[PDB]
């Protein structure tokens, strides 16, 4: 039963930039005609809000005093004339400017010549405070200049964060700060908290390149982050396609889909004065939508894929016993797709199936759904009513821990943290689970009584798990659900009692294995698949470099590709050895230390060369 209320958590982003469709040949009559389409076509009556003005618009000048200063040819009236017309039609408006000394118009002039000084360095209190001024409500903070420079991604956006707050205190003017350093120094692990979205990934398209359903794909796998987001903190996999020119009405739910079982923002990226009416009611999906802006903040992630390229993705909703299911195809050829509620973390009872495109009710069931799926296509359902999976209850051992956190598997779990706020503003507080890298937590007013937040969190087997709050609200107990689909495995050295890790949660192919302290984050829980797979993160295979075949090679991870050097056997005499060559998976010269490298070695009885992976 629902016994302590589920507090709604803000969502992500939802309107439209100029980047996707303009590059930086935008002025003022570009973006006014922009507006005119989105609000012609309905899309704020569906939700969304923001019109964002990204690069172009200023060429890096600045005044004597050091203000920014920009071309009224191109900006009549200045920017305050833009924010006043955005504003007219009860829209927010967006603005964009660089980390660095200089910016993206600088070191990749794409559409005009080079703008040196387009950058906020040096500044960020002033620029913060001057955007705020001329009334925007949103600013994506680029890493161009960051990049050049060589500045340290975490403490330099914690920096325009705290600018961004101060500006927003001094004019009243909430300003909603968009990461963007495409994934650079693992933003993941230090962006929520300072921002409610941050890029994952490099960009979706190239200006002059048409839209690739390759390009969305590297980008959603990218932005799978599921510990980091959570309380009004997003991944961001990118300006939407939808709409772009050669993208099929089904690539364009597609893309919906998969944006909306991430939780991803929703900012539309296609030229809105030549949109088709179909691609407006794909934008406009209220189901879809619904699904993509949940009351409950949490990413989708994958729960099955059974044959490669056939793929289960669910999403915990707001309430109980409520999914979100996209079916995606990534093969050359139509097949069916099974979801079952196991993997959801529900148990076999009842469940109504939704087609989110169709708007119907398509069956009932105890167990799961099947569905055709085409080759390169999606479905996107919801399932309801169902019963969701025992799970477990703490109360705090000592002020802000709970300990002896049970799970049946290394995997995500769902965290329903119990709290009351009876304050007018959000607090927030540090969580760490067990030795992993920490996270932070809003926490939303309440009124007089609590309520719950919902975090997702990565659990080792057992019940030796620890939640740790710092700051914030006095909690009032937890609840804790697995999610059986993202079940693995820690791989865990005999002689070391280390675990197989990939450093500080890099998704970067090539990244070598090695040993750590176990603490079952996302980076050491292992799927081993009936392909022989051992997979990280759903979407990275444990690899032997290049196919080596002696020893010392490199034991890595890599986009999974089917290949003989990705396929593990687990032996009963504890090693682990690689199909492509018979070798073990070896912590080299028998180290035990964090750091340990992990390499391909002859097979022998060395405990360095055991493993045990339950």
């Amino acid at each position: 039963a629902v016994t302590t209320r589920q507090i709604t958590v803000p969502s992500a982003p939802m309107g439209w930039a100029s980047w996707n469709s303009f590059a930086a040949k935008i002025d003022y009559s570009v973006i006014k005609k922009q507006v005119d389409a989105f609000v012609a076509a309905g899309l704020p009556a569906a939700g969304y809000t923001y019109i964002n003005i990204d690069e172009g618009w200023w060429q890096g000048t600045r005044d004597s005093a050091g203000n920014i200063t920009v071309d009224t040819a191109e900006w009549p009236g200045g920017m305050s004339a833009i924010t006043a017309y955005i504003h007219s039609k009860g829209l927010k408006a967006g603005i964009y400017t660089d980390a660095g000394k200089d910016g993206c118009g600088y070191y990749y002039p794409t559409g005009r010549p080079a703008a040196p000084g387009s950058g906020s360095e040096g500044h960020y209190d002033q620029d913060m405070l001057q955007f705020s001024t001329w009334g925007f409500d949103f600013v994506k903070v680029d890493w161009c200049g960051g990049d050049a420079e060589g500045l340290d991604a975490a403490t330099t956006y914690k920096s325009i964060s705290d600018a961004v707050g101060r500006a927003a205190a001094t004019t009243g003017r909430p300003l909603t700060l968009s990461i963007c350093n495409w994934g650079y120094q693992n933003p993941w692990n230090w962006a929520a908290g300072q921002a409610p979205l941050w890029r994952t990934s490099t960009d979706i398209i190239y200006y002059g390149n048409q839209p690739s359903m390759t390009s969305l794909l590297s980008n959603f796998d990218q932005t799978l982050h599921p510990t980091a987001q959570h309380t009004g903190y997003y991944n961001d996999p990118d300006m939407l396609m939808v709409g772009m020119d050669g993208f099929t009405a089904a690539q364009n739910r597609t893309h919906m889909n998969l944006w909306a079982i991430s939780g991803a923002p929703l900012l539309a990226g296609n030229d809105l004065t030549t949109m088709t009416s179909e691609t407006a009611g794909i934008l406009k999906n209220p189901e879809v939508i619904a699904v993509d802006q949940d009351s409950r903040g949490l990413q989708g992630v994958k729960v099955a894929e059974d044959t490669t390229g056939l793929q289960a993705y669910g999403k915990v909703l707001s309430g109980t016993g409520n999914r979100a299911v996209v079916l995606l195809n990534r093969t050359s050829a139509a097949h069916d797709i099974t979801v079952r509620w196991s993997d959801l973390g529900l148990t076999n009872a009842s469940a109504t199936v939704r087609d989110l495109w169709a708007r119907q009710n398509v069956g009932t069931s105890a167990t799961g759904y099947t569905a055709s799926v085409p080759a390169g296509g999606s479905v996107m359902l919801t399932v309801t009513g169902g019963t969701e999976a025992a799970g477990g209850a703490y109360a705090a051992t000592s002020t802000g821990r709970y300990t002896g956190v049970t799970a049946a598997s290394t995997g995500l779990n769902v965290v329903d943290v119990a709290y009351t706020n009876n304050t007018s503003s959000a607090r927030t507080a540090t969580l760490q689970v067990n030795g992993q890298t920490a996270t932070t937590v809003s926490f939303p007013p309440t009124g007089a009584s609590a309520g719950t937040v919902s975090v997702e969190v990565s659990l080792s087997k057992g019940s030796a798990n620890t939640l740790a709050l710092s700051g914030g609200p006095a909690t009032e107990g937890i609840t804790v659900r697995p999610l059986p689909g993202t079940n693995g495995a820690l791989v865990t050295g005999k002689q070391s009692g280390r675990c197989a890790d990939i450093y500080n949660n890099t998704i970067t192919n090539g990244t070598q294995a090695e040993l750590w302290d176990c603490n079952g984050g996302p980076n050491q829980s292992w799927t081993y698949t009936s392909r022989k797979e051992l997979v990280l993160y759903g979407n990275k295979c444990l690899d032997a470099y290049n196919l080596g075949t002696t020893n010392g090679t490199k034991v890595v991870i890599w986009d999974c590709n089917g290949q003989a050097n990705q396929k593990w056997n687990i032996n009963s005499d504890g090693t682990i050895t690689n199909v492509n060559a018979g070798l073990c998976l070896d912590a080299y010269n028998a180290a035990t230390a964090n750091g340990t490298s992990l390499v391909l070695w002859s097979c022998g009885t060395g405990d360095n060369q055991k493993w045990t992976v339950t």
